[PDB]
């Protein structure tokens, strides 16, 4: 929930501008990728009270179970990022802009892939002879949206089969596990409540004792 | 409800740009027609809880009963994505600008299909003569819209006739699906709280065996 | 309520663009105002809760009734709609732009007809010499509002005859219809929180029963 | 309240756009002033739940007394709505603007009710020798505020003399409407509570025989 | 309260436009500077629940102080009004523009007269010589807010004196005038409900006397 | 706290213009600074509940004691609107614009004296020879915030010693206040409940007496 | 809380202009730096409900210990408004201006003086030659932002000392002082009720002995 | 939480601006990098209940747990602080901006120092021969984002091991610090009720001794 609508409200808010040289531009948008996935992965992991647990009196049915069901809560940001970041083009344009058909609608190798390199850059851009900047823009950001809708397609069609055949899943481990994530909080709010009385019983021998002090 | 309303809310952020090339036109946009309204399907059926339960115990007419309910929500969304994308005339105007009468209201074959196709993009459309940009557009944005009323009017009247008729339904059928929908339920609740009373007997005698330690 | 809210707001989000074709603009205007109208009916129909139980046990005199009475409600967008698109002008002005009186206040049957049809287009329209486009637009949105207001007027004076006469009304057939409303709710009702409890005495030997597997 | 609210914010969504044409000036306008007025008066005697009750076993008296209540009520969006179209003027622009004198501040009978017919409209206007037209404008719509507030004076003062004779009242009339008023409401929700209970003793005799089929 | 908000925020949607002709500039101004005052007198008069009890079985003094009361907070409104209006110099500035010192900080009777009427309206002033239009204006602007701080200064130290001399006020008359302000609302909440059981009476042989009909 | 938060947004409401003349510049600013503060401090006297009241059987400690209490909280607005009056310099720059050092940072007496007169007025200002208009300004603005800071400053240290000292309080008048100040609201309620109990005998035989004519 | 969010809000409606005259520099921006603070301390002090109190039946430690606590709360925004006013630059600019290296990155002692006096007023500054006007702003800013760094940091290592050794703190004093602050409150709210009790004994023979006058 | 959204909210308000001096660049990013940060952790010690508690009656076990979990909340700010500052560019462009390869993508060692050192400010830079101003900015921007991911990994990477391995854990001592924490709370509020009773006791012989004075 959270978790992913601050997927998709980081994305608006982090700017991408992309080198536009013709060596640094696939390595900067395959970490720009690749990365912040990666962080909303482990920073879902970190952030539900059972890491630690995990980390034997348990049976070891129920903690399969109840890792793999850790993991796919975690996946939903990291889906999310990177579907947002096809559906946009600005990573695949700076990556892929250098290997364009130029002469299908449209030196030595260099001063050719360092013409390329700034289409993604206006201000940039001086070769506005043998290409005009819009389209090779409008054609890198097609095949861009043809992957987004491609993955969006076989991770949707994936996770419907992981609710049909359920795998590590059986009654048995399901129920051992519902009963002992109810044994962790009535243990919690039953020392509380004992921790409560146990000192009231010292306080009312304190007070009296400092009301020794004020009342002379 | 809400699947309804990120649905039309989920196209407006979606930036459509066409190719504006004599080839790419029809595939590009014969894909942005028909893949999310098959991801909006999928993703129906995956979020409600039954598809896992279909995936025996009880008659055949019941399931039946329970599987055909199931899928008539799901078409809420593939439904309005289909009409406001037919409404709008952007996809319509992209993948059919190159087959246009030029003769009526108005070179090889190659050298028009590539000057016919840059119609939907304004910067790029060269061959302002032989025919106005806003008279090719306008002209197919209107046999746009007169699909997009046929398709709510034809959707419509099928959606009355499915109400009357009412076919996969039975009295029978539709009061056994109404009671072990409530079984489901009676069962969940009847569990949580009797494991909250076994556990509850195990607490006071690990608390008291652990205030063992800190008492001295 | 909000079926008439959802006519008036659904008709600005609607864009009205028409072709400004000397064939094409009667047809078009006469669809985008028969239409949605249409729709609105059907929609308002199929939307209560009682469009099947019409399609015997039940006496001919309460089915009149509670027919006649459904449907009445379904004209409230059918007329806020159609109001709405005259007291406008767009519909009007595209549909009857091609005959309008070029001699008062103002080339073969072609070349006059092509030439008048493009008065709603702003940027298409040529012939500024014979007509002032805003002088043949601004006598066409004045005829238009006068059908407005005589459209709403003769609309008005009708549900207030429906009023006064009440046909298709009888105080036998509108007593027992509000009855039968109220065996179907009570019935339901009952229905429920019988099958709460006829289940619930299953439930708790079905727990025990699973509670025999995860406590050795 | 709401139908007073609705009267004043239904003229700002409306456009006023006269045809400035020497004839149809004034019968545009006569219309604009008169007909939705008469469209509010209808639609609040409509909406008040006793216009059927009065189209006999109830005394003279208490008729003339409930039909002149009912349409007072029924005045006050037609009267705030001709004042505030004659507190803006440009219905009393657009009808009298071919009747001004252009000797003091300022060719047939034609070609000056012509010329003149068009003050109203900024764009069309071509005799701005002769007059100004911002000379024409500013003079007719002091004299159209003159007789809006001489509108608002009038009516005030009328509703005041009609709260210190108050007419058509009577005390014996007064008190015998408003028993009748009650009668309707406590024979309303004596009735249904009747048709709940009932119909519950039936409900239990079809559940039973329905449970029948559901239970083998 | 409302009345004295409506009062504030009713000027700002009245626009003042002035004619500047040398006749017409007095009358306007003299006119909406002393009729919107009265009308929001008559309508604080109107507007409460004693109107009519007051146009004998009382005391004379009880009701020369319920009279007196009555009127002194229909005076909010139209003080509130003249304030605002003389705070702002619109009104000021039309009605006395004709008569300004063009000599100190500056053609027959007329053709000046006529010359200095337009100094309200900049697109229609014309004599810039004799004259700056901005030296005219912001004289005769402080000249009204001199008074209108005169206006607030005098009528703020006669409500003053009104709340400790007190007059047409007696103890007596104080207190009798209380208690049959009480009479009125006790006697009215008695009648409701002693007819909300009279009628409940006749309800329940009405509705089985119509029980009768649905039954068979 | 209303009174002062209406001080603070009744300046910004109201526009100072100033005339820039050689001698109403002076006698505009005194009054434009002195009349409003002494309107505030009016208006907070009369709208308290006790102003009358001190307008004898009460002690002239006791009288003492509630009027000074009475003044102190009627100076909040006074001291807000002439501090931010101060801090603003507009009032400050239009009385002391004629006499500003010429010679430093920078013709009979008259032609100068109404040259000087127009600084506040950018428009009017012709001299800019012999002074930059913005050199005259922003010289006079910060005289006018080092006396705008000096007036809070002292003013704030005296509010200090008039909590310290507490002049004119002494625990018998303020014990004997607070008293009397309860006597007055108990008085209030136990009036009112004795109205509405000996009206209520005497409403039961208004009513059945006039039961006695609808009935029959 | 509110004092210090009264603080920052209070600093940007105040306008910060300031002379750029060689001598009212330095001494405007030493009293829009000092005063301010001073009078944010007075008014914290003023109003907390003790300050009368300590204006003897009271331990000498309780009454120190009580007055130390009152200064530290009033220390909050004395300096939240010398931090926001370095970390501007507007204050530190202008009096610091006329002493800037004009030799690195860059006439009598006047014409120099004179000249660089106009640095933070941009419509004044003749001088572009000898110093671009941006190159000597954006060098004043910087050494202003390093100081109002270094004030922050030293005033947040010192409040941190003063929650570790806790000078002018004991346990006796801490206590006798919590003790009597609740010893004002329960004997205010113990007077209050007992005023409203004997007053209510007199209210009954008072109002009886006035409904003597208006029951005859 | 408020910690955390204070630190990036405070990062928008405060300007960054720098010298653009060949010795004052890193200087002066070196310290708007690192001192906010130490100020947000000093500013998260203070601001907790047990600051003053830990600066002995309780165990060394429990004083090193309740220590260390003190400090890791307090890192919340100074990390969100330097990632957003990382990620932002405007730091690491200003400290490396003289030091940058103009042979690649492109005078002593003076004259060439004191020109790169101008990039950052767009008003200041001549030097548009020897570089682009947008191609030596766009590069150190990228160089920075990389950092900045580096380190938002390595940061998450290192808040995950201290979940799994948990140092400066034991169960004893964390069950220890969970009880005394309770301790502190009931002791505070059980000595308030204790200080309310003991002086209510002397309000009552303290109120009718000064019910003495008002009284005859
Ligand atoms: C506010 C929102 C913003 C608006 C929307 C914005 C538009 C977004 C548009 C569209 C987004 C729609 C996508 C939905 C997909 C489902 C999510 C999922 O997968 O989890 C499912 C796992 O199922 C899987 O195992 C599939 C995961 C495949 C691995 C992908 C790795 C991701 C990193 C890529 C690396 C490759 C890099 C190479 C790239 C070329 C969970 O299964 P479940 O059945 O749900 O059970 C859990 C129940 N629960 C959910 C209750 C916990
Ligand atoms: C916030 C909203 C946005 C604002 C509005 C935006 C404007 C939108 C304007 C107008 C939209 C109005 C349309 C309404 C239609 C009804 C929906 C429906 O069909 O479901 C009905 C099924 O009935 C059917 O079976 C018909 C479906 C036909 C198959 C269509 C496939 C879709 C993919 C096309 C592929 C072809 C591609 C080729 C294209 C050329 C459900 O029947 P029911 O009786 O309701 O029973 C269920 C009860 N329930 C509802 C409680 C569950
Ligand atoms: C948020 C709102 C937006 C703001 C306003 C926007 C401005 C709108 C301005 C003005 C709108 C005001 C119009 C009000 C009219 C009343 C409605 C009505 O008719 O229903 C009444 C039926 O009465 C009839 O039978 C008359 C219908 C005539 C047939 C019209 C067909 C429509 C399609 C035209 C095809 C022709 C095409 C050719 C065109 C040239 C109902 O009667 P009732 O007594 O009420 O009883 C029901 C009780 N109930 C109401 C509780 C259920
Ligand atoms: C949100 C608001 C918008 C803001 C304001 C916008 C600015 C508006 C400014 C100002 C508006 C102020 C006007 C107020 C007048 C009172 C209303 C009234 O008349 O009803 C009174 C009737 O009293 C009458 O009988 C007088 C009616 C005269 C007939 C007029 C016909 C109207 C059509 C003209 C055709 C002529 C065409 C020719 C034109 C040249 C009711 O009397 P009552 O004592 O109240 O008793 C009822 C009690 N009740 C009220 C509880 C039910
Ligand atoms: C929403 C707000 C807007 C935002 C802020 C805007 C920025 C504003 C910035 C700053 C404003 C801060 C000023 C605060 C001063 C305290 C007020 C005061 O004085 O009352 C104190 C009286 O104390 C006195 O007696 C001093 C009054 C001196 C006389 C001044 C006359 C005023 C008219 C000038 C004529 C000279 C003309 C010549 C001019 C050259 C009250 O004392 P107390 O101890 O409080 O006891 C009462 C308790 N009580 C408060 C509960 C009732
Ligand atoms: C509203 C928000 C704004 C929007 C977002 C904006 C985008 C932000 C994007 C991304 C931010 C994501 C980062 C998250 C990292 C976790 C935080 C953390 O470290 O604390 C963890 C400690 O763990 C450690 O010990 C690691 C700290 C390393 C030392 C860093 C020093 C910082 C100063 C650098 C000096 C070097 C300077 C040189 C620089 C080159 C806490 O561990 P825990 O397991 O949680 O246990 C505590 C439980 N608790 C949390 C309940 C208390």
């Amino acid at each position: 929930g959270i978790m992913a609508l601050a997927s998709a409200q980081m994305y608006s808010a982090f700017d991408f501008n992309c080198p536009c040289l013709p060596g640094y531009n696939a390595a900067y948008s395959a970490g720009i990728l690749l990365a912040p996935p990666l962080v909303l992965f482990l920073l879902g992991l970190v952030m539900n009270n059972n890491v630690s647990m995990l980390a034997r009196a348990k049976d070891p049915a129920v903690l399969r179970y109840m890792f793999c069901s850790m993991a796919q809560r975690a996946l939903w940001a990291p889906v999310v990022w990177v579907a947002v970041t096809l559906l946009d083009g600005k990573c695949f344009l700076c990556a892929f802009c250098t290997a364009v058909p130029v002469s299908a609608l449209g030196l030595p190798a260099p001063e050719l892939a360092r013409l390329l390199a700034r289409v993604p850059c206006p201000e940039i851009y001086d070769g506005d002879w043998l290409l005009a900047r819009e389209v090779a823009v409008r054609y890198l950001r097609c095949i861009s949206q043809a992957l987004g809708w491609s993955f969006v397609l076989l991770t949707t069609l994936l996770a419907f089969v992981v609710r049909s055949v359920r795998p590590c899943f059986t009654q048995a481990a399901f129920l051992k596990s519902k009963y002992w994530s109810h044994y962790i909080d009535i243990e919690r709010k039953l020392f509380d409540e004992t921790c409560t009385e146990h000192a009231k019983a010292f306080a009312k021998v304190c007070i009296q004792q400092f009301f020794e002090a004020m009342n002379h």
